[PDB]
């Protein structure tokens, strides 16, 4: 099952939620990581897009515990294995809890997208894609909080989007995983957020897509807007 078993933020480890062992327990670790069920399938197709499952994955609850991490450092998400046929982009946002992470419902969070990968070269179709890059880097995806992003308590959602049979409708497979992490430093700077259930729509060109067929049309990586300033 592809998913992520931890993360480095600050130089500091933190393990996640691992979906393989926490489940099959009464008490489970405390981990940064939310909680899911997502032991079966591993993902949330185009039908949960408006679902409350998409926001953390099926059946999420939060995180425990919170992490510290500067703004405008990196953070590390360490990916279990992943298939290589699941092409698709990495994508990864922010939501203000506005108090404390543990405790917000996940209905209202609103997310920024801080950082996106999509098609990194389409030559020869099926082609290079994020998760591709990921897989080269020792399964591991690096993003930056934004230097001049506001401190405070956020839940970091990280997701894979696998478009191997993407143009199937509701065929895309959305693989979300959230943090509970808190930015300290920074500046001043919050991006206008969007309801996890108003995220994707199944008829999005970066959502109903074949990547099998010729690529010189690109790929429109799916979401709101990329933060920038
Ligand atoms: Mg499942």
């Amino acid at each position: 099952h592809g998913f992520v078993s931890g993360i480095v933020a600050d130089g500091k480890y933190y393990g996640g939620y691992l979906v393989n062992q926490y489940p099959y327990m009464s008490n489970p670790p405390d981990t940064i990581a939310w909680s899911t069920t997502a032991t079966d399938l591993g993902f949330v197709d185009g039908t949960g897009y408006q679902s409350p499952d998409i926001i953390c994955h099926r059946d999420a609850k939060n995180g425990k515990l919170t992490a510290t991490v500067a703004a405008g450092s990196q953070i590390e998400f360490q990916w279990t294995t992943w298939p290589e046929s699941h092409h698709g982009p990495l994508i990864t946002y922010l939501a203000p809890c506005n108090g404390d992470c543990a405790t917000v419902d996940k209905t209202t969070l609103k997310f920024v997208k801080i950082a996106a990968q999509g098609l990194i070269d389409g030559s020869n179709p099926p082609g290079v894609w994020a998760d591709d890059e990921m897989i080269a880097n020792n399964n591991t995806a690096t993003v930056t909080i934004p230097a001049s992003y506001a401190p405070g308590n956020y839940v970091l959602r990280h997701e894979i989007i696998a478009l191997h049979s993407a143009g199937n409708l509701n065929g895309a497979q959305n693989y979300p995983q959230c943090f509970n992490i808190q930015i300290t430093g920074g500046g001043s700077a919050q991006g206008s957020g969007t309801a996890g259930t108003s995220l994707y729509k199944n008829t999005d060109p970066g959502i109903k897509f074949d990547i099998y067929s010729d690529l010189s049309g690109g790929y429109p990586i799916p979401g709101p807007a990329l933060f920038n300033a």
